[PDB]
């Protein structure tokens, strides 16, 4: 049937994008548009199927989430660092804060900017982003680890997630370039966006999932339920390959990657 095969197929590009810096909203408008599902009933799925994706970052991190609210599991959590310090929920916060600020009080003009001209030009300039943190980043990264990063690193990457309110510019594509840039090493820069992003996007699709809670039917649960499922497998695989894949590979193809995508996106809409 073409209703779920689609949900698969959404499902797919969303667990693949979402976390890699390549705008999982830029390719959810190329592919909903050569599916022909580009309605209202559409935006509402795509958003439910983000947190198919969001649950892959909360499995993949369980020990870690619940540790930086007070939760620690009768286990000393691993260490992941150079340094005596520790991750701390501070950091999460302040790594939320500057976008929180401008996603609120700019909500209106940030939904006005999700024309197809739009994402082009963010999927265009957040390579560019990714080149310029790529080639301007430390020799010696500061916060090699994970928990090696200070509350001014944190900070930082979190005034750069407003760049990703711009629609198309991909979260993880401004996060991770604020960070190698503050000197956060690739790895560890790219676990903190993961983890920025489960209480930025569950607070997101919540957000969403409240303004348009009204298309939801009974008939919406099948097929909502097989791209959130879908989301969920696909992202854990990614999630897991990504980590594993920038350890040794740079930043610079998904930035050409992304460019390509921009080309896709003027090509299909114009
Ligand atoms: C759903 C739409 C499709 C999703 C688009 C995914 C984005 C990937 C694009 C560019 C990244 C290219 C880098 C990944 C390729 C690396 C493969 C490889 O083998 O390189 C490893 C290297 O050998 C180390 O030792
Ligand atoms: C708002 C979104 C902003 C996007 C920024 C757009 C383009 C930046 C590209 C400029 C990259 C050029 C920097 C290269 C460089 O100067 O390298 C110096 C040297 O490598 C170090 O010692
Ligand atoms: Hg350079
Ligand atoms: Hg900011």
């Amino acid at each position: 049937m073409h209703s779920l095969l689609i949900a698969a197929i959404l499902g797919v590009v969303e667990g693949l994008t979402e976390f890699l810096p390549v705008s999982s909203t830029g390719h959810m408008i190329i592919v909903g548009h050569l599916l022909g599902f580009e309605g209202d009933t559409a935006k509402t799925f795509e958003v439910v199927i983000q947190l198919g994706s969001i649950l892959a970052v909360v499995v993949m991190f369980w020990r870690r989430l619940f540790g930086l609210i007070g939760i620690h599991f009768g286990r000393p959590l691993q260490h992941e660092g150079e340094s005596k310090g520790r991750l701390t929920l501070i950091h999460i916060l302040l790594g939320m804060i500057p976008a929180v600020v401008l996603g609120l009080l700019f909500h209106d003009t940030i939904k006005s900017l999700f024309n197809p001209i739009n994402v082009m030009y963010a999927l265009v300039v957040g390579g560019l982003l990714l080149i310029a943190a790529e080639c301007l980043k430390p020799k010696e990264p500061r916060a090699p680890g994970l928990d090696d990063m200070t509350y001014r690193q944190a900070f930082m990457i979190g005034c750069f997630q407003c760049l990703a309110l711009w629609p198309g510019f991909s979260r993880s594509g401004a996060t991770i370039s604020g960070g190698m840039l503050m000197g956060v090493s690739r790895y560890a820069a790219s676990e903190f966006s993961f983890l920025l992003a489960v209480p930025m996007m569950m607070g997101a699709t919540a957000l969403d999932l409240y303004k348009s809670w009204g298309f939801l039917t009974s008939g919406d649960i099948p097929m909502f339920a097989v791209g959130f499922i879908t989301a969920f497998v696909v992202a854990l695989i990614a999630i897991k390959t990504f980590l594993q894949l920038i350890k040794r590979i740079s930043f610079i193809p998904f930035a050409i990657y992304r460019f390509i995508v921009a080309a896709a996106v003027y090509v299909v809409f114009f």
